C-alpha cells in the first residue's frame, strides 16, 4: 500500500511534459490515479482502459476522452500479472484485455509496474487470456490444445467489444513473441494477452524489501 | 442480369457436391443468394446448417431451415462461399458484404471450402478491390495510421456495423505482392479482428461461371 504509492509515485514522475496520458486497469494503478492530481497541468488528455479507472479519474475531475479524439498516447502506464526478465508480459488476467492492448500499441512510451511476485524467468503460470469472437470459442479451443494449452472458457464474462474470454493454463512460454504471433494468425481470436511484439519499455518493481528498482 | 445467369449456374453447380448427410456452411452475398434457393432440393441431406451471417440466417430461414451454432455444430464438413477477388492459386479477398469474420471463422473450421464465382471476380493479381479489414472500433484510428505506414489508404466504410459490432476500414491503393504475407501482416496490428485475405487457407475447389454461360472449375 504504502509500497503501491511508492511505484506509482515512482511512475507518475515519468509525466514531465505536456502529454496525452494512458491509463490501464488495476489495484496499483489505483495509487497512481490519486497522485495524477499533482501532474493536473502536464496532463493534456486522458485515455483509459477500463471502467473502473475512468470512474476514478472523473471523480477527480479529469476529462476522459475516447482513443479516436486524443490519437497517438505519449505515456500509458499500467500494471501486468507477470513479467519476465525481457520486459514481455501476460495481461488481460480482469477488465479489459482489448482495451489495454490497443492503448499500449497507440503508446509512444510503456511503463508497467508490478511487485516482484509478478516477475519470472519464463511467462505461462499465470493463464493466458485470449479474447474470441464467440462462434469460433469450440474451433479456437481446439487450435490452442494443438500447441499444448489446457483452455477454460471464463465463465459469465462478456467484453466491452461483446465477446468470450479463454485462459489458458500449462503453456510455458519459452518465446513470447512467436507464441503470441501465432495466437494471432488463429482465427476468430481478437485479442491475446501476451505483450511481447511490444513489450513494456519500463518496468517498475516494487521489491519483497519493499523498495523501487527500475528496469 | 446476364450476370445474375452466370451466380445462379455457378450456385447450382456447387450444389452438386451435396451428395451425403452433412454438416452445410453457407457463405453471405448475392452469388449465395440463388444458392440458398438451390438448397431447398437438397433439403434431406442438410442435417445440419451453420451460417456465416445474419443476412443469409434471415434467407435460411424465410426457406425453413434452421441454422445451428457452429459450437454446437463442431466442423462443418463443406462451407459454400463467394468471394469478391480470386486469383490463380484460389486465394482470395473477401468481406464487400462486411461478413469475412465468421466467414473466415467458418472457412477455418471446414472440411472442405467451395468458392462460387462469376468470371468477373476472377483475376490475375488479388488488389484490385479494395481489401476489408475489421477492427475494434476504439481502434479504428491507430490501425489507419498503421494502414498508412503499410502503404494503403484507409477508408471508414460508413453506416456499416457488423454482425460482431465492429466496424470497417476498406484499404485502397495497397498492392498484395505476397498474400499469405500480407494477410499475416495484418493480423498482426493490435485491433484488427481479421482481414480480407483468405490465403493462409485458400478455398479448396472454385466454380467459375463465365460468359458463354459455361462452367469452369479451378
Ligand atoms: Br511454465
Ligand atoms: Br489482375
Ligand atoms: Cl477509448
Ligand atoms: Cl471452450
Ligand atoms: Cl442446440
Ligand atoms: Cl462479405
Ligand atoms: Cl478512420
Ligand atoms: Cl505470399
Amino acid at each position: 500500500d504504502e509500497l503501491k504509492k511508492l511505484a506509482a509515485t515512482e511512475a507518475a514522475k515519468s509525466i514531465t511534459t505536456e502529454i496525452t496520458l494512458g491509463v490501464g486497469t488495476g489495484s496499483t494503478v489505483g495509487f497512481l490515479i490519486e497522485e495524477l492530481v499533482n501532474y493536473r497541468d502536464k496532463i493534456k488528455t486522458v485515455v483509459s482502459s477500463s471502467e473502473d479507472s475512468t470512474r476514478k479519474l472523473k471523480a477527480l475531475g479529469f476529462d476522459v476522452v475516447d482513443l479516436n479524439y486524443a490519437g497517438e498516447i505519449d505515456l500509458y502506464i499500467d500494471g501486468a500479472d507477470e513479467c519476465n526478465n525481457h520486459k514481455e508480459l501476460i495481461k488481460g488476467g480482469g477488465a479489459a484485455l482489448t482495451r489495454e492492448k490497443i492503448c499500449v500499441a497507440a503508446a509512444k512510451k510503456f511503463i508497467c509496474i508490478i511487485d516482484e511476485s509478478k516477475k519470472v524467468n519464463t511467462l505461462g503460470n499465470f493463464p493466458l487470456p485470449i479474447e474470441v469472437i464467440p462462434m469460433a470459442r469450440s474451433y479456437i479451443a481446439r487450435q490452442i490444445v494443438k500447441l499444448g494449452g489446457q483452455p477454460v472458457y471464463r465463465e459469465q464474462t462478456i467484453t466491452d467489444n461483446g465477446n468470450v474470454i479463454l485462459d489458458v493454463y500449462n503453456l510455458k512460454i519459452d518465446n513470447p513473441l512467436k507464441l503470441e504471433t501465432e495466437l494471432n494468425q488463429i482465427t476468430g481470436v481478437v485479442t491475446n494477452g501476451i505483450f511481447a511484439l511490444k513489450p513494456a519499455d519500463t518496468v517498475i518493481m516494487a521489491t519483497k524489501d519493499s523498495n523501487i528498482v527500475v528496469l
